[PDB]
């Protein structure tokens, strides 16, 4: 079997994606935001507290024919962000562009944080990470990935994430009309439980690329890519009025500057970031200072591949009992 569904960047600035995801018996269609670092299905629901729900589709599994409530089960879960969410657990029948997983656990939120709450366009997360960070207490649960595998016809799925566009995730399949040239495929550590890799280096703008060891994870729940201190400086140090600001958390740069490419390497091959994907625009409506999309990793404890650097590729997250992680340009 496979899978195919088109992810779409949910505001003008790529904060994230959102894919939609057929739930319960009849269909109940939600937007959910496809997380490579995380590992929970989690929905807003008939049982999120009413005060914080604003705008979201909700899953009422009292209307799904194939809903089934795993007793006593409860999951709890905060993100890199400091956002968090909790709440009981479903199964249900959970199709994703045509790929059906019946007995999914499906997390339905009773309690969401904020951030969630205000963010009108996300439905809930769809967990792509090892099934070893799912929350669900007494017994983990599986990601539909996981559920999904050995019915694929390959163990993949591939994210093809747009600039400014939609994109595409795909569930056992390599589309090789999808990319150009090669992909290269590089080492998965799962110790953690994240598709956690290792970049060769990388390069700003025309400059000779510098070899050395990258350690992070492929993360296409997080927007922006941080990198260590020491290459964020040297990538900003090439934007004329380009610092970093405490007051607004990050690099910042005049609106107006044109932002150099970033490179970087997977194993002898490269990923180019066009510099357009860098810009972040107006720290606040109307500012002329811009906010970098390359920032530091320092104080997250882990270097994060996100969407700015994930967008630049077409990437296969392959689960096979050796997992590895391929990167083409595109």
């Amino acid at each position: 079997s496979t899978g195919s569904a088109t992810t779409t960047p949910i505001d003008s600035l790529d904060d994230a994606y959102i894919t939609p995801v057929q739930i319960g018996t009849p269909a109940q269609t939600l937007n959910l935001d496809f997380d490579t670092g995380s590992s929970d299905l989690w929905v807003f629901s008939s049982e999120t507290t009413a005060s914080e729900v604003d705008g979201q589709t909700i899953y009422t599994p009292s209307k799904s024919t194939t809903a089934k409530l795993l007793s006593g089960a409860t999951w709890s879960i905060s993100y890199g962000d400091g956002s968090s969410s909790s709440g009981d657990v479903y199964t249900d029948t959970v199709s994703v562009g045509g790929l059906t997983v019946t007995g999914q656990a499906v997390e339905s939120a009773k309690k969401v944080s904020s951030s969630f709450t205000e963010d009108s366009t996300i439905d809930g997360l769809l967990g792509l990470a090892f099934s070893t960070l799912n929350t669900v207490s007494p017994t983990q649960q599986k990601t539909f990935f996981d559920n999904a595998k050995a019915s694929l016809d390959s163990p993949v799925f591939t994210a093809d994430l747009g600039y400014h566009a939609p994109g595409t995730y795909n569930f056992g399949f390599i589309d090789t009309t999808a990319y150009t040239g090669s992909i290269t495929y590089t080492a998965v550590s799962t110790k953690q439980g994240f598709w956690e890799w290792t970049s060769t280096g990388y390069a700003v703008g025309s400059g000779t690329f510098k070899s050395t060891s990258i350690d992070g994870i492929a993360d296409t729940g997080t927007t922006l890519l941080y990198l260590p201190a020491t290459v964020v400086s040297a990538y900003w140090a090439q934007v004329s009025g380009a610092k970093s600001s405490s007051s607004v958390g990050g690099y910042v740069f005049p609106c107006s500057a044109t932002l150099p490419s970033f490179t970087f390497g997977v194993g002898s091959a490269r990923i180019v970031i066009p510099g357009d994907y860098i810009d972040f625009g107006p720290i606040s409506t109307g500012s002329s200072s811009c906010f970098g999309g390359i920032q530091s990793s320092a104080g997250i404890g882990i270097n994060i591949f996100g969407d700015v650097a994930l967008k630049a590729a077409f990437v296969v997250f392959n689960g096979a009992t050796t997992p590895t992680l391929g990167f083409a340009s595109k």
